[PDB]
């Protein structure tokens, strides 16, 4: 039996939002012992409320919980990038039953565009010496989460080996993923460059690399 | 890292058994028959499955048990369910605080498993030349799509700058993800060398780098 969460919420940067949490008698009407975890997709659930208002070490003053009769709320101020994520309650009810919300989506709206920062990495030594010369474009800091890929060889499309990563956000609450072609020591030393285009919101960073001179 | 240590992942085929642990110390693990195991979904809330070590609550099939010897609970997945497949959390009371683990990714067989390729790049020409001396460790080609990463420069582990994609399933069906570490020029030169570590399927492959005069 699921404690009721509302599915969504919301706030723009710097605003609050309060989300609720609501049960019954026996659980969360019953005693202390509601707790609110906050979930990044992905990640485990981090606990940020315990005891109903109770944060553990290192929880930011800005998370609040209380309770009222059968519902238990979460009110968080001064909304940054990170809280956008997934919010749980849970209580105890009696008999050693734990109940647990459905979850809450928080989302901090208007966050900023930001274009990707690309670094092109040529083969590695090792690689080369195991008969391999994959290159990889790495692409991070860019926001929102959509970027597409091409690769040129020399001035020419790369049609084939291309494989890159689906956009995923990382600890500044901004996307990265890794594009990476698997090319023979033969294919990469025969051209005189390989370059990465990457496209995020109609503008294209070019990145290009070629075989060493050490 | 979590109050309770719990390996990342641990998979099988539908049928099979699989046992997942979960280590604390005397104060808590050890201090009492308190442990309790939560499954959950992706997309979804968790769900209490044992308490008090070895207690189901209603609904929970006698497929779930839980064991504690010392200061390591187990909790065991008798014939594997694709309804199994989920990350499994523990907890435990402390000397009376309760304690969690960092969860572990149960995965229930989909295709045949398969060891990431591993390949660490040193930072390029052109980043140095941007003051950036950032390295990137490539893990391609594995099955399942749970892995876990470390670096270390020299002997010494390394968490600051340090981020690893989600992983995410590739044409050929396998998952690929990067690591990468964000470092300083004068922190790429001035030590012997910086490694990746991959864990994946309970196993540990690692590379190392070092700088060289010329990029």
């Amino acid at each position: 039996s699921a404690l009721t969460q509302p599915p969504s919420a919301s706030g723009s940067p710097g605003q609050s939002v309060t989300i609720s949490c609501t049960g019954t008698s026996s659980d969360v009407g019953g005693s202390d012992s509601v707790s609110w975890y906050q979930q990044h997709p992905g990640k485990a659930p981090k606990l940020i409320i315990y005891e109903v208002s109770q944060r553990p070490s290192g929880v930011p003053n800005r998370f609040s919980g209380s309770k009222s009769g059968n519902t238990a709320s979460l009110t968080v101020s001064g909304l940054q990038a990170e809280d956008d994520a997934d919010y749980y309650c849970s209580s105890y009810g009696g008999d050693n039953n734990l109940f647990f919300g459905g979850g809450t989506k928080v989302t901090v709206l208007g966050q900023p565009k930001a274009a990707p920062s690309v670094t092109l990495f040529p083969p590695s030594s090792e690689e080369l010496q195991a008969n391999k010369a994959t290159l990889v474009c790495l692409i991070s800091d860019f926001y929102p989460g959509a970027v597409t890929v091409a690769w040129k060889a020399d001035s020419s499309p790369v049609k084939a080996g291309v494989e890159t990563t689906t956009p995923s956000k990382q600890s500044n609450n901004k996307y990265a993923a890794s594009s990476y072609l698997s090319l023979t020591p033969e294919q990469w030393k025969s051209h005189r460059s390989y370059s990465c285009q990457v496209t995020h919101e109609g503008s294209t960073v070019e990145k290009t690399v070629a075989p060493t001179e050490c």
